[PDB]
């Protein structure tokens, strides 16, 4: 078991996340509560913010 | 529920903070997310740590 204080892989997601350019707040949001809920998701749901911040690009 | 639009405002000061550097930032940021009830205490402490670290 991986302690969430001692999970790097939980906080770069959530950083990343922070960062990405195109999504709105409520997607960042409710990707830091899906982590929250289930941090063991980490890859899945920032590989799932990346597809969604990519797919809405602005061009 | 606890990300709403006040950690919102949270994370993008700790990112604005121009002295911190990103592991630092990443550090605040998670702590904000592990207790979003903190923001007030984590928010200063990481403007103080900014302004210790001013060119």
């Amino acid at each position: 078991a991986v302690d969430n204080k001692f999970n790097k892989e939980l906080q770069n997601a959530i950083y990343e996340i922070l960062h990405l350019p195109n999504l709105n707040e409520e997607q960042r949001n409710a990707f830091f509560q899906s982590l929250k809920d289930d941090p063991s998701q980490s890859a899945n749901l920032l590989a799932e913010a990346k597809k969604l911040n990519d797919a809405q690009a602005p061009k």
